[PDB]
Parts: C-alpha cells; structure tokens; sequence
C-alpha cells in the first residue's frame, strides 16, 4: 500500500498547507501565503491529477475524506476572506477547479471509492 501511504500523504500535504495558510492569513502573514502560493497550487494539482490506489480500507476512506473536508473548509474561509471566489492566489485552470474537482472527488470516494462513476453520501 506504498501508493496509498503516498496518497494519504497527498491529502496530508493539502490539509496541512491550507491549515497553515488559514492561521497565517488571520495573523496578517499574507507574504507567507504568497511564498507558499506556487507550492500549494503545485501540491493540490499534483494530488488531483494522480490516480487513486487499489489498497484502501474503511479507515483510509474516512481519514482521506476527513482531510478533503478539512482543507475544503479551511481554504474556503481563506477564499471568502480574500475575494469570496472559489479559486484564488494565482490560478489552477483559470476557473474554480477546486470546488468542482475536490467536491466531486469527495462524492466519488464516498460513493464507489474515488472513481468518476458512483457519487454517494451518508
């Protein structure tokens, strides 16, 4: 499950960075957001465009989805503070990539197991 550890480490990368950027933004350390900007955009797109691993458990599903939900809400408070727009900093695809991609991805993980077919929720 080395690819699954790497996958959880993908969503740890986004979760941890967005948490940092939340706290720092509230502290007025906007410079640190602008220095982490390209690092964060790099991270989030590397994660989205990287394939789902086979060896997932129920535990892994809830921790990954827990980190998706976490980074969505932290960075959403950021999005609202900055300009209210779902995409900010510099750009991903020029439009709200994050909302469409990570919320659909949440639904796919919750429905089948992160494949573009079955969306689900409890």
């Amino acid at each position: 499950m080395t690819s699954t550890v790497e996958f959880i480490n993908r969503w740890q990368r986004i979760a941890l960075l967005s948490q940092s950027l939340l706290e720092l933004a509230q502290r007025g350390e906007w410079d640190l957001l602008l220095q982490q900007e390209v690092s964060y955009l790099q991270s989030i797109e590397t994660v989205m465009e990287k394939q789902t691993p086979p060896g997932i458990t129920r535990s892994i599903q809830d921790m990954v989805a827990g980190y998706i939900k976490q980074t969505l809400d932290n960075e959403q408070l950021l999005k609202g503070l900055l300009q209210q727009r779902l995409d900010e900093l510099s750009s991903l695809i020029g439009q709200s990539t994050r909302q469409k991609s990570l919320n659909n991805a949440y639904g796919r993980l919750s429905g089948m197991l992160l494949v573009p077919d079955a969306p689900g929720a409890s």
